[PDB]
């Protein structure tokens, strides 16, 4: 068999990073699937490319942030937006560790990938096969949008991140639509569950007989750590950090996830 | 921390409960929730019986089957309807072992009951709260219906069964509500996913943080050994049993 983690929407957030590795190479993981959204606006730079420069990752797909920072290094953002200077600062910030050349490529990765277990085709993107950035996955989303995942290329298995929440659902056909949620930015809009911020990703495991598990983790992490890191590094708009991170709250005119 | 094993629509398939329970002790599971659909139309009746009997079981159900057993045998059933005539074999087959007041005790189960883990509380039932047949909550279900699960009364976190289908999603304002699937019966709509018809069913665990872990788990069992079981037991409609366990077709 072959024990794979899923690891989506890190954010930059290298103690939660660190903490989901910890978990996963305890776990026996065989592979690392990148969902996207890997840098920003966390603290991590080097220290996230390293850390996952070390692993055996067989699958990656392009992340709106990968977008993001590629146009933000160029100058290529629109100044008029709140949200935009923000992103702007974040790329700033990025820059200082990381080259031209390493972001660039970050920005050349595929939008969707297939790969195949037996049996099963997977698809995998960090939101739509076309798309990904946008609001069409949400948890409310569109049954037709949640189809493009499986359809138009078929695929059977098809697993995405970019809203921050964990999922298992199902196109129209019955193809299963999984997502580990994110490990550096959980985005819970329950005020009960929003009270326990660990990072999430989860664990698929395939076998001789098919699909045998799908393992949603939470991974605890020291989140003052993280906070007195973002201090020590300068990192912009630690009060907007520190809202995500402990009350799991977001904005439209600073991350602007959605 | 504790370690919650959900265990729905076993539908008689003894060899597949077998597995699961192996399982759960394997994972050291702390307490069992039981979501209903017991018995039929497969081979376990007082073996299933015993195997539940066994268990730390801290929150119980009420299932359509459950319900469908009883009026099978207070005589309600009208076989010139070919659904009521199946059913009617499948409760002479389980009056065979199960007496009538064993099927009052499993009749006698709340439709929707509630626990809680510090500061979540969980919202428990079948299908709907009120309403534990129908099709509202299929995986293709209106939204509103899934928000009957975690609205009125309020729970943070829903769990149903009856579909027979593994799911993690949400209710509007963000409430997790989540299926372990079907032990004895899983159901597919994908042809390459109905080419696996392991046993689903699917663990929690809370600890003083909150939901830790959501496991949504497939357990082997031996099909050859249950049908051969439904042959030497004389079981009802063995080609229906038969592909519902080999080719995942109801
Ligand atoms: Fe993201
Ligand atoms: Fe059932
Ligand atoms: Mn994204
Ligand atoms: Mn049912």
């Amino acid at each position: 068999m072959t024990k794979i983690a899923l690891l989506s929407d890190i954010h930059g957030n290298t103690t939660a990073l660190e903490a989901v590795l910890a978990d996963a190479r305890q776990l026996g993981v065989d592979e690392y699937w990148l969902l996207g959204d890997i840098l920003m606006p966390g603290t991590g730079r080097r220290r996230i490319l390293d850390l996952l420069d070390q692993l055996p990752i067989t699958a990656r797909v392009l992340g709106n942030w990968e977008d993001s920072l590629w146009h933000g290094v160029r100058k290529e953002l629109d100044s008029t937006r709140p949200s935009q200077r923000y992103l702007l600062r974040q790329c700033q910030y990025v820059l200082e560790e990381i080259s031209l050349e390493e972001i660039e490529v970050l920005h050349n990765q595929p939008l969707q990938i297939h790969r195949q277990f037996g049996d099963l085709t997977v698809g995998i993107s960090h939101h739509l096969p076309d798309k990904n950035w946008g609001r069409e996955l949400i948890h409310t989303g569109k049954q037709e949008e949640f189809d493009r995942l499986v359809t138009h290329p078929p695929c059977d298995i098809a697993v995405y991140g970019h809203i921050h929440q964990q999922l298992l659902r199902y196109g129209t056909g019955g193809q299963l639509i999984v997502n580990p949620g994110s490990i550096g930015q959980p985005f819970f809009l329950d005020a009960q569950l929003r009270k326990d911020l660990r990072a999430q990703y989860m664990i698929l495991e395939f076998d001789d007989k098919g699909l045998v598990d799908m393992d949603f983790r939470r991974v605890d992490y020291d989140v003052a750590a993280e906070l007195q890191l973002a201090k020590d590094l300068r990192l912009p708009y630690f009060e907007v950090y520190y809202e995500s991170l402990v009350n799991g709250i977001h904005h439209t005119h600073h991350q602007e996830f959605l």
